[PDB]
C-alpha cells in the first residue's frame, strides 16, 4: 500500500533542503542521518536506535556477505527480520570496503578468496532484503592523478550500469526497494561532472557522492561539493557517504547535502568521546570523576535524563559494557538531535543562523 | 513511611519457605536471586535489571572502595543515586574477597596498601547506602584443619560482634538499613553449630551461610546445609553466599535458603552459555547457526520475545556488544523465572514436585 520509494522537500534554504523519502517500510525526514550497522548498531537493541529519534540504518555488504552470509540471512528471513529492525535499511555495495581489480570486479580474501560484482553486489543487496541499494563502485585512492581518477571514475560509471539492469532483472527488488549511483572523480571539477552525466543518463532513485571520506580535511571536501552536488539531479535525493563530524554534516547540508552516514557516533561513544553542543568531550579525563552533570546539560536523550558524567566516567574507566551502552545512545541521540535542528531551521527559514550559531560554541568549547 | 526491616514467611513446604522483606527501597520476594553488580550489573540499565523481576542487587565494598571510592560516591550522593537504582542493594563487606590478617582487620594491596576492618567495612557500606549491610567476616580456605576452621570461625564471630556495634552506633545506618551475620566453620557439624550460636547471641536481622562457595561440590554443599540451616534462627532470612547453578538453588531452597547472589548468569552469558530449562547451551557452537528457536522457548523476557538463537550466535561469535546484552538478560530472566515458580510452587504446595520435574528435564538435555 505504501511508495516504493517517493522523495519530497518541503523547504530550502540558500542550497540546504528538507524533506521526507517515503518507503514501504517507513518515512525517512531529511536532511538524515545513518546509524551505520554486523547487523547490529554496536551497543545499541534497535528499539534504543529508533527511541533516538532514527529513521533508518545502514549496513554493509561486505561483512554480511562474509558472516554469516548473504544466503544464510536470506533463509532466516532477511536482514530486518534478523536484526529485530523493521525501518528501512541502506546496504552499502562492498567494492569500497573490501578495498585485485578488472573489468568483471574485484577479488578479495577475508581476514578464502571471494569475488565482487555489480551483478553480485546486487544479488547480495537483495538477499539481505535492503530498502536501498547502492550500486557497486570503486574506491579511488587519495591522491590520484587526474589519469587514475578518471579511469576509476570511468570503471565505476560502467559498473553503475550493470547495477542498475541487474537490480532491474530482479522484479521483487525493483518494485520494493530503490537503488543509488554513487558519484565519482575524486577532487576534479571535469571528472564529477562526467560522473553525474553518466549517472543521470542511467537514472537512479538517489545520487551519494563518493570518495571524500578519504582524508582530504574538510576545507577540500567543501571545496569539491560546491560544485559537485550541483551537478546532481535536484529532484532526488544527495548521500554525501562516510560522513561525518556534526560540523562536517552542518556545512555539508549548507551545500546541499540530504542524507549521511558516519561510525564516529558509535565508534567514539565507546572509546569515551561525547559529542555535545560544546564540542565533544573525553570522558575518561580526571575533570569528569566528579561532575553531577548529564553529557549535555540540553540533551534530551535517555542517557542524559538519568546519569552523570561522573557515573559514566567510572563505567568507561572500568572498562563496563554499560559505559559503551550509555556513551553509544547519547551520541547517537546528539546526532539525530542535530538532524533534527537542522531540519526544523531548513523548515522555519532559520537554517543560515543556526549553523553559524552552532558553530561559534561548538567550537568555543 | 515503610518499615526498615520485616520477614514475613508466608507458606512452607517441608524446610522451604516463601514469603517477603519489606524495606523502605522496596519489597523482595523470597526465594530471592541478588544479580551481581562496579556499580554496573554487566551489560543491563537497571531499568531492564528490573524488567526481568529482580527487586535487590549485590554491590561489593572491596571494589568500590577502590574504584569510585567510597567517599567519592557519598559525596555523589550514594550507590542508589549513582547508578539508577532506586530499590534495596545489598553489599559484601569486602574482607571475603580481597582474600595480611590480624586480629584488627585484614591489610592488602590493590591490582598500594589499604586495610579493611569490622569498623571500616560498615563505614564503607554506609557511605554506599546500602540496605542490608553484610557483617565482616573472613575467608576460610577449602580443605581446612578442623583447628585451622575453628579459629578463622572465632575470628569472625568476633569480627560479628564488632560490626553489629559499629552499625548500631550511626543511628542513621540503624534506622534506615539490616544487617545480616555470616555464619562460619567450614565444612564441621560443630564449628557450624558454635558460629550460629555466636551470631544468634549478638543478634542479626538476616544470617548467611558463608564459605560454602569454595569447590567442594554441590554433594559436600548439601551436607552441609542440611545441618547448618536448621540451626539458624528460624524468623529471620537465610542467604546462601555465591551460589549458585539452577540445581544448586533449589536444592538448597529445599534446605532452608531464602536469598542467594552469583556471578553466572551475568559471567556466563557475556561468555556465551545460556540457562534453558533443557540445561545449559553453548550458543557459540555451531549447531545454532540458523536455528530460528529463541533461547529457550518456554522464558518470557524480552529476549526470548524478538531475537533468534541464530542471531545471538552470531554476535556472540562477532564479539558484539549486543550479544553480551542480549545473552545477560535472558540469564537473568531465566534465573528470576525459576525464582518464581520456586515461590509460586511453594505457595501453592506443589514445590517437591516442581523440584523432581525441573530436575528431570533440566539434566536430560
Ligand atoms: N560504496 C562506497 N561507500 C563509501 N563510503 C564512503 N565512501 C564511499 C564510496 O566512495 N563508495
Ligand atoms: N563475606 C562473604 N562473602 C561471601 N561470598 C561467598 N562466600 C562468602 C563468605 O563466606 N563471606
Ligand atoms: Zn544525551
Ligand atoms: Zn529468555
Amino acid at each position: 500500500d505504501r511508495p516504493r520509494f517517493s522523495f519530497s522537500i518541503a523547504a530550502r534554504e540558500g542550497k540546504a533542503r528538507t524533506g521526507t523519502i517515503e518507503m514501504k517500510r517507513g518515512v525517512i525526514r531529511t536532511p538524515a542521518f545513518m546509524p551505520v550497522g554486523a547487523a547490529t548498531v554496536k551497543a545499541l537493541k534497535p528499539e534504543t536506535v529508533r527511541a533516538t529519534g532514527a529513521d533508518i540504518i545502514l549496513g554493509n555488504t561486505y561483512h554480511l556477505m562474509l558472516r554469516p552470509g548473504a544466503e544464510r540471512i536470506a533463509k532466516l528471513g532477511g536482514l530486518h527480520s534478523f536484526m529485530g529492525w523493521d525501518r528501512p535499511i541502506l546496504t552499502d555495495s562492498g567494492g569500497y570496503q573490501v578495498m585485485k581489480q578488472s573489468e568483471e570486479g574485484v577479488t578479495f580474501k577475508s581476514h578464502s578468496r571471494h569475488m565482487l560484482s555489480p551483478e553480485r553486489s546486487i544479488e547480495i543487496q537483495h538477499l539481505l532484503g535492503s530498502d536501498i541499494v547502492m550500486a557497486f563502485d570503486e574506491c579511488t585512492p587519495y591522491p590520484a592523478t587526474p589519469s587514475r581518477a578518471a579511469s576509476s571514475m570511468e570503471r565505476s560509471m560502467r559498473w553503475a550500469k550493470r547495477s542498475r539492469d541487474a537490480f532491474d532483472s530482479r522484479k521483487e527488488q525493483a518494485e520494493n526497494a530503490a537503488l543509488f549511483g554513487i558519484q565519482q572523480g575524486s577532487v576534479f571539477e571535469n571528472l564529477r561532472q562526467q560522473s553525474a552525466d553518466a549517472l543521470a543518463e542511467i537514472g537512479f532513485d538517489g545520487y551519494a557522492v563518493g570518495g571524500l571520506a578519504v582524508g582530504e580535511g574538510q576545507d577540500e571536501m567543501f571545496r569539491v561539493l560546491d560544485f559537485s552536488v550541483p551537478m546532481l539531479p535536484d529532484d532526488k535525493p544527495h548521500y554525501l557517504m562516510g560522513v561525518g563530524k556534526p560540523d562536517d554534516i552542518v556545512g555539508a547540508v549548507e551545500r546541499g547535502i540530504d542524507m549521511f552516514d558516519c561510525v564516529l557516533p558509535t565508534r567514539s561513544g565507546r572509546n569515551g568521546q561525547a559529542f555535545t553542543w560544546d564540542g565533544p568531550i573525553n570522558i575518561r579525563n580526571a575533570r569528569f570523576s566528579e561532575d553531577l552533570k548529564p553529557l549535555d546539560s540540553e540533551c534530551h536523550c535517555a542517557v542524559c535524563q538519568k546519569w552523570s558524567r561522573a557515573y559514566i566516567h567510572h563505567l568507561i574507566r572500568a572498562g563496563e559494557i554499560l559505559g559503551a551502552m550509555l556513551m553509544t545512545e547519547h551520541n547517537i541521540a546528539f546526532y539525530q538531535q542535530l538532524m533534527q535542528k537542522i531540519r526544523d531551521s531548513i523548515s522555519e527559514g532559520r537554517f543560515s543562523q543556526f549553523a553559524q550559531d552552532f558553530r561559534a560554541r561548538y567550537f568555543a568549547r
